[PDB]
């Protein structure tokens, strides 16, 4: 069994731009999560060697995870809020799409979800 490269977290050739919306996405919106009860499946890349599961990079195939967000967030890597919100979608998404109703990691990702949503309700207006 084998695990793929994470998602690439540095990248020269990817544009990219600080703004205050990103700056409130990381001190805000992941510092909210990172430190919630139940972000820890979700602080680095799914290891479907070590968890056996197999079919999870046949089914997930735009994997994300705070880790990456994380790290994407402090290398200011994104260029807009957008693309920092759809890692989000992309990782609650993910969890969904593979596991099932009622699962204890899918109600960890909708503890997630909830806050996430309630945070980036306010996110600041482009200054
Ligand atoms: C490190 C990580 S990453 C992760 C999990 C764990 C443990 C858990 C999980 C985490 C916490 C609790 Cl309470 C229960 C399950 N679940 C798997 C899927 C699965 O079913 O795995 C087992 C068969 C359970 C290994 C899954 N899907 N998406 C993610 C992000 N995760
Ligand atoms: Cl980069």
């Amino acid at each position: 069994s084998m695990n793929p490269p994470p998602p690439e977290t540095s990248n020269p050739n990817k544009p990219k731009r600080q703004t205050n919306q990103l700056q409130y996405l990381l001190r805000v919106v992941l510092k909210t999560l990172w430190k919630h009860q139940f972000a820890w499946p979700f602080q680095q890349p799914v290891d479907a060697v070590k968890l056996n599961l197999p079919d999870y990079y046949k089914i997930i195939k735009t994997p994300m995870d705070m880790g990456t967000i994380k790290k994407r967030l402090e290398n200011n890597y994104y260029w807009n809020a957008q693309e920092c919100i759809q890692d989000f979608n992309t990782m609650f998404t993910n969890c969904y799409i593979y596991n099932k109703p009622g699962d204890d990691i899918v109600l960890m990702a909708e503890a997630l979800e909830k806050l996430f949503l309630q945070k980036i309700n306010e996110l600041p207006t482009e200054e």
